[PDB]
């Protein structure tokens, strides 16, 4: 159903779902999502 | 598999999965989840 969502679940990551109104402001969370992932698993 | 992700996709919104580490983050986004769509519903 929801790509990213499946995903961090699969590899065990807690995650809330939170709701944009803006395609702007997808994209912009979205850079956010990607750029905490990446920190989280940094070595 | 993730009951908030599913049902906020059965009412036809998008939004962005953001992890978290600590149990405080999660109960405050949670709250922070609440509180979005509860004005994104207002009348």
């Amino acid at each position: 159903s929801i790509e990213m969502a499946h995903s961090l679940a699969q590899i065990g990551i807690r995650f809330v779902p939170i709701p944009v109104e803006t395609d702007e402001e997808f994209h912009t969370l979205a850079a956010s999502l990607s750029q905490k992932l990446e920190m989280m698993v940094a070595k």
